[PDB]
Parts: structure tokens; C-alpha cells; sequence
């Protein structure tokens, strides 16, 4: 099947919000929250991705930032390696800037149920920083 690195970015605000995106009703994983990113490309890193991925869908470049999380998950059609990047720092203020909704959502609020099956461990880990 098809093999994917995703790089994605936990974009979080000094009042431990986190700017969530919702994928389109066509898209794999769709209508479900995200971290915003997307496939990491021939010939880029996985930080160089995260950085262009997060310019590209909410307008911001994650500075100082860290590795979350790394893990693997195999989707029905698809085994994607997803690459979640901490940032706490950037340059700009995040939108949706490819017209999807965004917005900023507590931490604690959380519903892992509510994103990709993948990010149930990641969604965890989050809620004991
Ligand atoms: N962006 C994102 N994708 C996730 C998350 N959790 C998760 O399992 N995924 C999966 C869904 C997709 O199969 C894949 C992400 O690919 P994508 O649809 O963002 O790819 P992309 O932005 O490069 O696509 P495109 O705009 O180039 O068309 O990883 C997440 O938190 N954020
Ligand atoms: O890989 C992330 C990890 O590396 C450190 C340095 O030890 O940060 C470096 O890499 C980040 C991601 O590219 C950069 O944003 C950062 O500026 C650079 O120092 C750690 O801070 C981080 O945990
Ligand atoms: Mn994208
Ligand atoms: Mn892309
Ligand atoms: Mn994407």
C-alpha cells in the first residue's frame, strides 16, 4: 500500500490552546480535527516540512521547536509515519489560510475521538504537559 511521512505541528499558545484545522469532507481522514501539516516531500527534512506545511495551511513559521512525538500508524488503505512537532514559538498569527476552519482549542478540552486514530497517543501525552 501507500507509505506517507506526515509532518504536523502542535501549535500552542501561552494559554495552553491549540490551533486546530478541520480536514475537508473529501479528504482522507475526513471532517476530522488535525494538527495542521502534510506529506513531507523529496528532498526536504522533517523539520524543513513542518515549517513550509504550517507556512502553507495557517501562515506561520514554528521557530525553537521540538520533536513531540514520532509513530506509525497503519490506516486501512495507507501506513503513514506521522511526525508531530511541538511548537510553542512562531512569526505570524494562524488562520485558515487554505479557507479551512481553524481555531483555538483548549488543551484540556481535547476529544481524541474527534481526530485521526493515529493522534490517540500524541492527544494523550499532550494533556499531561
Ligand atoms: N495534517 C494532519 N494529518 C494527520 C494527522 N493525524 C493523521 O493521522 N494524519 C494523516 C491524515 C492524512 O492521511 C495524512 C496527512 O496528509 P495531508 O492530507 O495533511 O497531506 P497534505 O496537506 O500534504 O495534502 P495536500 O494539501 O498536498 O493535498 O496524515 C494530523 O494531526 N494532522
Ligand atoms: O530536533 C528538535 C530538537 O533539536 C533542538 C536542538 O537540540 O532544536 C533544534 O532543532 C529544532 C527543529 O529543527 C529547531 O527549531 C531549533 O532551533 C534547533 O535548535 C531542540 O530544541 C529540539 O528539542
Ligand atoms: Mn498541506
Ligand atoms: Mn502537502
Ligand atoms: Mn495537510
Amino acid at each position: 500500500m501507500k507509505k506517507l511521512q506526515i509532518a504536523v505541528g502542535i501549535i500552542r499558545n501561552e494559554n495552553n490552546e491549540i490551533f486546530i484545522t478541520r480536514r475537508a469532507a473529501d479528504a482522507h481522514m475526513a471532517n476530522k480535527l488535525e494538527f495542521p501539516g502534510g506529506k513531507i516531500e523529496m528532498g526536504e527534512t522533517p523539520e524543513q516540512a513542518v515549517v513550509r506545511e504550517l507556512q502553507e495551511e495557517v501562515g506561520i513559521t514554528p521557530q525553537h521547536f521540538s520533536l513531540f512525538e514520532k509513530l506509525e500508524y497503519e490506516f486501512p488503505d495507507r501506513h503513514i509515519t506521522l511526525w508531530f512537532w511541538l511548537v510553542e514559538r512562531w512569526e505570524g498569527e494562524p488562520w485558515g489560510k487554505e479557507g479551512q476552519p481553524g481555531e483555538w482549542m483548549s488543551l484540556v478540552g481535547l476529544n481524541a475521538d474527534d481526530f485521526p486514530p493515529a493522534n490517540e497517543p500524541v492527544i494523550a501525552k499532550l494533556k499531561r504537559l
